[PDB]
């Protein structure tokens, strides 16, 4: 079945918070943006039109593998060139390899924080568990200023610390103090999605246990908890069974991970209360006080319903250290090893599709682009060493990876230093590792993920904290470029080329005109020595 949408971006005032009428990004004049629900193997065709006066746009469908259709991933200068004001890009893709809970968001500057985001649900007939009803909750933080404005003082010489701007409130389904009307003795499938741009959240329901049955599109064995820690971009789908009494109402609770906040403003409501309503007439629940925020479920120990044994020894190991540092222009950037992601003059995919037999040479994709080439079916391992004292949720396009190590917090307040993964010295990896698309490193810690390069494409690996992505915390994976070239489904459509010309962005071979293919590029500001 084909679902066709016609959506146009725009700006309108809303008071999402309850406390500031403020421009938000609308879809055809409406807010919030719609949610898509399709069946396994359906076709989705979205005509996105940039109706904004002065920004570019894009749309990325988070978690979808885009197998055979990399062009549709929606990452400017990886997958497409940006959508210019007035232009219309057609996103045309099938959904043959994904099931469960996903979302879509703009992949331009900070755009999605300003409202351009929505849920994408794929149903399957073979979901193992029973439930009576189903819904979602979209957790997020909310700012009173647009990202464009915050960026001016975020990426600034008057911000040498790289301190990320502090949000004004937590929101659910684009309000505060939300009502969820329930029926007694009923099992609800509750999709909890963190569609925020920055802050991790703790989530729990007063006097109700939660049975985790899916993370990031991957069905899991039932795991019961009282509390979840959800980073931005991740999804926990959870079974909740309601009580027999219609006598009392219960608090739905979301809490900031204030650890991630540079400073805590004294008036910021760190924890927000919503309402699970059994009785429409009874007392609205007060805040549910919790004794500890240290006993949330560690998703590392989750067990996929479809077991896959840990992949064998890696053919390709990528080791990256994560740090924040100041450059020559005095502003604070984010680094994978010694590289801040700096967008190229020609989108990654566009150069692979016109480099012919030189697509295997890493040099042509640029030096300041952090591009790696992955071989036909090789097992790839990413080793990430956090040298920064914060938590980061890293996300990988095109794959759900195996999480084989994710070390403990190394708290610098207790005097502890950063620790890297040591291939010679580490706990035994799990036999059947957890799988997902978005995973956090703990402060000053490390993680190791593994996946098979079985999905020809161009895939972004980055921190999903919008501020850190703006700081350039990302790298590019090119999965067998020859596999990309050989597949017909992968060739760029007339519409996409039309977007590029309308944007005055080339489809050549990184800078140079398909002529020597050895560059004279676009670099990062030089180092501080
Ligand atoms: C859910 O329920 C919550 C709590 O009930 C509702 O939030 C309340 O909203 C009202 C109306 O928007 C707020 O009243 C306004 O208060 C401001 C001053 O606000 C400041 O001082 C407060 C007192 O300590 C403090 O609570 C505020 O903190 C909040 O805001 C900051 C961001 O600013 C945020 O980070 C925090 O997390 C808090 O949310 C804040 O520091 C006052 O200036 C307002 O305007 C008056 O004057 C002007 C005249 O120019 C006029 O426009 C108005 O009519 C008014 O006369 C107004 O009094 C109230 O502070 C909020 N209460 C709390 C405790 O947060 C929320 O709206 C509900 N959500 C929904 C339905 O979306
Ligand atoms: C926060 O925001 C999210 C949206 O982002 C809301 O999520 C939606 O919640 C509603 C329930 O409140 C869900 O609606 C239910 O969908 C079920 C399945 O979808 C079927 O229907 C459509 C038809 O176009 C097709 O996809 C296909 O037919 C599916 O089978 C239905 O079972 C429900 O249908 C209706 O009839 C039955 C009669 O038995 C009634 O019981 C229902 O109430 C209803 O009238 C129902 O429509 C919806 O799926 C959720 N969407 C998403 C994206 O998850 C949250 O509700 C909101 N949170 C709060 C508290 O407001
Ligand atoms: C949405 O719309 C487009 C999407 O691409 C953006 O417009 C482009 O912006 C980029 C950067 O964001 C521009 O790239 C820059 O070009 C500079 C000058 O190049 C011009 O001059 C030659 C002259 O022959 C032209 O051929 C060319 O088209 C340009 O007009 C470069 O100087 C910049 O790189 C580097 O400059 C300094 C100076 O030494 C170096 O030190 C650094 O390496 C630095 O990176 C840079 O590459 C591009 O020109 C813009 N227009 C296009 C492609 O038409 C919008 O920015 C975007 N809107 C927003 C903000 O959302
Ligand atoms: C949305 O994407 C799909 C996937 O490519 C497009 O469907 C395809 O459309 C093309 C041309 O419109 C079809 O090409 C035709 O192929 C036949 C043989 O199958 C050949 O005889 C013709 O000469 C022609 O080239 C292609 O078959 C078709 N595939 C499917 C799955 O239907 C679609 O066009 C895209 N755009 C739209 C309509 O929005
Ligand atoms: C936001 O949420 C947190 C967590 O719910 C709130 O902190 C909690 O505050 C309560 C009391 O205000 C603490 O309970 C105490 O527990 C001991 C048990 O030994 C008991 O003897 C005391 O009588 C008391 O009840 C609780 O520890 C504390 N939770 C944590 C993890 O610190 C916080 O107050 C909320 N923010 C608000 C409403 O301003
Ligand atoms: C449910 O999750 C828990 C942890 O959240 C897993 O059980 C234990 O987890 C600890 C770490 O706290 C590990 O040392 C062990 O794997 C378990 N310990 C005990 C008490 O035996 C469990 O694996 C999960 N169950 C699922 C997904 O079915
Ligand atoms: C969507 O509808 C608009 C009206 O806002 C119309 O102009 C356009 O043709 C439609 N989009 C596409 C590209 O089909
Ligand atoms: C709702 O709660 C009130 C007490 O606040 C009670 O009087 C009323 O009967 C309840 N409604 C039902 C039918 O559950
Ligand atoms: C850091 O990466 C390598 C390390 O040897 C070096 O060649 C390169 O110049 C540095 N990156 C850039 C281009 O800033
Ligand atoms: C891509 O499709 C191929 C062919 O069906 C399949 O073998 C592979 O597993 C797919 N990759 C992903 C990421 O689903
Ligand atoms: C690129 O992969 C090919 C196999 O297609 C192989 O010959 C070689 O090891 C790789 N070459 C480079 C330049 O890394
Ligand atoms: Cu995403
Ligand atoms: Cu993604
Ligand atoms: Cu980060
Ligand atoms: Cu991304």
């Amino acid at each position: 079945e084909t679902h066709t949408f016609n959506w146009t971006t725009g700006w309108d005032y809303r008071n999402v918070d309850g406390l500031k009428s403020r421009p938000v990004i609308t879809c055809n004049g409406q807010f919030p943006w719609p949610d898509i629900t399709v069946n396994k193997g359906d076709r989705v065709q979205i005509y996105l039109t940039n109706g904004m006066n002065n920004t570019n746009t894009s749309m990325h469908f988070h978690g979808l593998f885009q197998n055979g259709t990399a062009s549709m991933d929606g990452v400017p200068f990886l997958t497409q060139c940006p959508i210019a004001p007035g232009s219309t890009m057609l996103y045309n893709f099938t959904v043959d390899y994904n099931v469960g809970t996903y979302w879509y968001h703009s992949h331009t500057d900070g755009q999605y924080e300003d409202g351009m985001k929505g849920l994408f649900i794929i149903k399957d007939d073979s979901f193992p568990y029973d439930y009576d009803e189903e819904l979602s909750l979209s957790l997020s933080e909310w700012y009173h200023d647009l990202v464009t404005d915050l960026t001016k003082s975020f990426m600034s010489v008057y911000n040498p610390t790289g301190a990320e701007p502090i949000p004004q409130n937590l929101i659910v389904n684009n309000t505060m103090n939300l009502t969820w009307e329930v029926q007694p003795d009923t099992t609800y499938l509750l999709r909890i999605v963190n569609v925020g741009g920055f802050v991790s959240q703790y989530f729990w329901i007063e006097d109700h246990e939660m049975t985790v049955v899916e993370i990031d599109g991957i069905t899991t064995e039932k795991n019961v908890t009282d509390m979840l820690y959800i980073t931005v971009a991740q999804r926990y789908t959870v079974l909740v069974h309601t009580k027999n009494d219609t006598d009392k109402n219960f608090a739905i609770m979301q809490k900031f991970d204030d650890t991630m906040l540079d400073v805590i403003p004294s008036d910021l409501q760190l924890n927000a209360t919503s309402y699970m309503v059994y009785n429409k007439t009874a007392a609205l629940p007060t805040q549910n006080y919790v004794d500890s925020i240290d006993n949330f479920l560690d998703d590392f120990y989750l067990q996929p319903y479809e077991k896959e044994a840990i992949y064998g020894e890696p053919d390709h190991v990528i080791t990256v250290d994560v740090v924040m540092d100041n450059l020559k222009n005095g502003v604070n950037y984010a680094f994978f090893n010694n590289i801040t992601y700096t967008a190229p003059k020609v989108p990654t995919l566009m150069t692979v599709l016109s480099s012919g037999d030189q697509a295997n040479n890493s040099e042509i994709y640029g030096s300041n682009t952090h591009t790696f080439i992955l071989e036909k079916d090789e097992i790839v391992e990413i080793v990430l060493n956090n040298q920064d004292t914060g938590t980061h949720p890293f996300h990988l396009h095109g794959h759900a990876f195996q999480t084989i190590q994710r070390d403990r917090t190394y708290d610098d307040a207790l005097g502890e230093v950063p620790h890297s993964f040591d291939p010679d010295n580490h706990p035994a990896f799990p036999e059947y590792p957890m799988r997902r698309d978005t995973l956090y490193v703990r402060p000053q810690s490390n993680f190791v993920i593994r996946f098979k390069a079985d999905n020809p494409g161009v895939w972004f690996f980055h921190c999903h904290i919008e501020w850190h992505l703006l700081q350039g915390l990302g790298l590019v994976l090119v999965e067998d470029p020859f596999g990309i070239q050989d597949a017909h489904s992968q060739q760029l459509s007339e519409n996409h080329l039309e977007v590029c010309q309308s944007c005055s962005v080339a489809t050549e071979g990184n800078a140079a005109a398909n002529t020597l293919d050895l560059t004279d590029l676009t670099g990062e500001n030089v180092q501080h020595a």
